[PDB]
């Protein structure tokens, strides 16, 4: 499906975002955004090393979830892949919960690097009542 703006913003506050391990709501939509749009069936695979992107946070299945065929992989999130192109974003959430765990935080989607950071993020969150 795809999320409206605050709809999402939301939807993400009430599952714990906010603030989670330093990051604020803005930047999660802020992420949610660069990444599927707010798509949750958004997949891109890509072909240089085989691996596939699932979901609004576009997770890596080389390190995150197991779709079956990524060559050596991990499922750090104990999720198959198919879960994270659900309606529902309560897995895909857990899962980038714990993306996030790890060293480098937000800094692990390049796409946060490029379009979020040192930016004024306050835009996707303003007037959703969060």
């Amino acid at each position: 499906k795809v999320f409206e703006r605050c709809e999402l913003a939301r939807t993400l506050k009430r599952l714990g975002m906010d603030g989670y391990r330093g990051i604020s709501l803005a930047n999660w939509m802020c992420l949610a955004k660069w990444e599927s749009g707010y798509n949750t069936r958004a997949t891109n695979y890509n072909a240089g090393d085989r691996s596939t992107d699932y979901g609004t946070f576009q997770i890596n299945s080389r390190y995150w979830c197991n779709d079956g065929k990524t060559p050596g992989a991990v499922n750090a999130c104990h999720l198959s892949c198919s879960a994270l192109l659900q309606d529902n974003i309560a897995d895909a959430v857990a899962c980038a919960k714990r993306v996030v765990r790890d060293p480098q935080g937000i800094r692990a989607w390049v796409a946060w690097r490029n379009r979020c950071q040192n930016r004024d993020v306050r835009q996707y969150v303003q007037g959703c009542g969060v």
